[PDB]
């Protein structure tokens, strides 16, 4: 239902945030 | 009621997150 | 009740995350 | 019950993530 | 000093993201 859907989209968002932050970490090491 | 409202705000928040992340991705390319 | 409250705190959290990420996007464009 | 408890922990986690991200924004700003 | 700070906070952020995702995975089994 709608709570399961909310949570799936939050998991997606958090995975993209983790990747964004790793690319920012690498940029700053560069 | 309250749960429908909470879920509408979650959906709004996640749309802004998706937008922000695209601009972060682009910034890091240039 | 409890679920509505939990989801309202999640909605708040995600709104602050969207805000933070917009400032990160701006920083990186500088 | 169990779903309310799970969602309270998720709310806490996301609040700490929002704080972290604001400190990252400031560092970079 | 900004780079040191950024990298410390990104490491913290990633640990909290991994935790959030585990709790979301478990929640969705329920």
């Amino acid at each position: 239902g709608e709570i399961a859907q909310a949570l799936k989209e939050i998991a997606k968002a958090l995975k993209e945030i983790a990747y964004a932050l790793k690319e920012i970490a690498q940029a700053l090491k560069g």
